DNA sequence: TATACTGTATATATATACAGTA
DNA sequence: TATACTGTATATATATACAGTA
């Protein structure tokens, strides 16, 4: 259930002295920003927002209006064969922003310092040049490699001696950009 | 002006009050958590903590109490105070207290490259085989430690960079802490 | 019944002064 | 005078019910 034109007002005033003063307004100081002549309009606009579900009032308490990461999406592979969980990282921290993360499952990145178990920061687009690592679905299939197309034959090339390119028709099988590599997280 | 011991306490306490419930506690509610009989203890305490400037009091206004991610701190050598980032903490075991941006490939085998950003927990307990931030006469750096009583050797994670062997009775060493991650955040082509 | 308010009332939550003790 | 509290008191800040209007 979305929020009324008037009720949209009430969530952003909320917000925005929360943002100036440290702590949210009472049903008063709502009143008196929004030109309310009664206090109890600033009360039953919160009753309202409680029940739409954006704001929780704590009872009793005075000024007691509680306003309500990255994605781990699953598994891309790294040489080895093909949502679970959030992580609390900044998405403005890489170039371009990441949108989600995948666990590396492989050593084929190795010489490039992505190593299996990393969770991997990817950038949701389709427009990918050559050159760049990409994240790439064959068939069901998400794999990590660095990309290099030349129209129907498509190579996706790994950084380590031992793993050989992915060769890539699309005459016959299926292609798809999940998102660009923007950057790797290592935990454990 | 420093915080006493109790004064650090009411101030971590609102810190993570404001954290949890979105809103400052009342004098009754840090007296209840703290174990106060008396929410005067409180009031008189946040009245401190106004005088030495880390908080400000709000005159009249009900919770009126207004407070006044992991840092980068320079490089890490792998051979070879500046930014802040909203990394979580508690992401690491354990967890991760600063930033440290790597400087080398010695340790290249296990991942840790040439501009990443090594996740560091501040300790001094380490043990022989762990990835260790360690100084050697104002250098820092980035090794797999091999203690062996005075003779401390560093290992590096490549073929061809070789271990760093300190000696403790003539060399200065200081244990920074324990590399426990790593981020890397570079727009490459 | 719902939004969107005015206007009044009131119990209680809350800040905060004052008087003490160690 | 300061820290670090107990214990009491109270003006007022505040939530929140209740009666209306459009």
């Amino acid at each position: 259930k979305a929020l009324t034109a008037r009720q949209q007002e009430v969530f952003d005033l909320i917000r925005d002295h929360i943002s100036q003063t440290g702590m949210p307004p009472t049903r008063a100081e709502i009143a008196q920003r929004l030109g309310f002549r009664s206090p109890n309009a600033a009360e039953e606009h919160l009753k309202a927002l409680a029940r739409k579900g954006v704001i929780e009032i704590v009872s009793g308490a005075s000024r007691g209006i509680r306003l309500l990461g990255l994605p781990l999406v699953g598994r891309v592979a790294a040489g080895e064969p093909l949502i679970e969980g959030h992580y609390q990282v900044d998405p403005s921290l890489f170039k371009p922003n990441a949108d989600f993360l995948l666990r590396v499952s492989g050593m084929s990145m190795k010489d490039i310092g992505i190593m299996d178990g990393d969770l991997l920061a990817v950038h949701k687009t389709q427009d990918v040049r050559n050159g760049q690592v990409v994240v790439a679905r064959i068939d069901d299939e998400v794999t990590v490699a660095r990309l290099k197309k030349q129209g129907n034959k498509v190579e996706l090339l790994p950084e380590n001696s031992e793993f050989k390119p992915i060769v890539v028709d699309l005459r016959q099988q299926s292609f798809t950009i999940e998102g660009l590599a923007v950057g790797v997280i290592r935990n454990g």
